[PDB]
């Protein structure tokens, strides 16, 4: 669905370990190297917002 901008994020790995996958918000951050631990991002837009529900009664 092309309604909005980032969806995705294809990254790579990590530059130190291309094998071991940084994971997504370092403790409330970017994205965490678990060997580095190597913090990569900033952006990702702001979308938590919009509606965001489980159905509705009305
Ligand atoms: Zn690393």
């Amino acid at each position: 669905a092309s309604t909005s901008r980032l969806d995705a994020l294809p990254r790579v790995t990590c530059p130190n370990h291309p094998d071991a996958i940084l994971v997504e918000d370092y403790r409330a951050g970017d994205m965490i190297c678990p060997e580095c631990g190597l913090v990569v991002g900033d952006r990702v837009i702001d979308v938590g917002s919009e509606w965001r529900t489980f159905s509705n009664d009305k």
